């Protein structure tokens, strides 16, 4: 297991534009196109992202290319963020993957405001951090995924993704 395999489990793979759990047009392995309700707007984003006129359908290789860019961007975003970089740097590689997963899902600003949980993670108070992380819109709206990410933070193991 690694961050790519973990996010591939959590995000799926679909090669046609679809709406994500928040109702937003997405494609590939969790590549958010736009929060606009216009499908045309989403197609335009997709064509810009891929570099050709797609009319809403991509290949598996294209989905993987966007996915690699999005994982890289999440990590780069963490390392440029004054609230996230210290916690990220304090973590082991498995827990770093859990933080990348959260930033991939909800964005840098979104995770950087989990300040109390970030402090508990910096403190390596893992059970406390897990309890605090669940007191969130994130957990309530995507509880199975959040439970997997939280288990990863609590244990520093991949047990929540074993058998997935
Ligand atoms: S998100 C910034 C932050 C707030 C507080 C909970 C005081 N912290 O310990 C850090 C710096 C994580």
């Amino acid at each position: 297991m690694n961050i790519f395999e973990m996010l591939r489990i959590d995000e799926g793979l679909r090669l046609k534009i679809y709406k994500d759990t928040e109702g937003y047009y997405t494609i590939g392995i969790g590549h958010l196109l736009t929060k606009s309700p216009s499908l045309n707007a989403a197609k335009s984003e997709l064509d810009k992202a891929i570099g050709r006129n797609t009319n809403g359908v991509i290949t598996k290789d294209e989905a993987e290319k966007l996915f690699n860019q999005d994982v890289d961007a999440a990590v780069r975003g963490i390392l440029r963020n004054a609230k996230l970089k210290p916690v990220y740097d304090s973590l082991d590689a498995v827990r770093r993957a859990a933080l990348i997963n959260m930033v991939f899902q909800m964005g840098e600003t979104g995770v950087a405001g989990f300040c109390n949980s970030l402090r508990m993670l910096q403190q390596k108070r893992w059970d406390e951090a897990a309890v605090n992380l669940a007191k969130s819109r994130w957990y309530n709206q995507t509880p199975n995924r959040a439970k997997r990410v939280i288990t990863t933070f609590r244990t520093g193991t991949w047990d929540a993704y074993k058998n997935l």
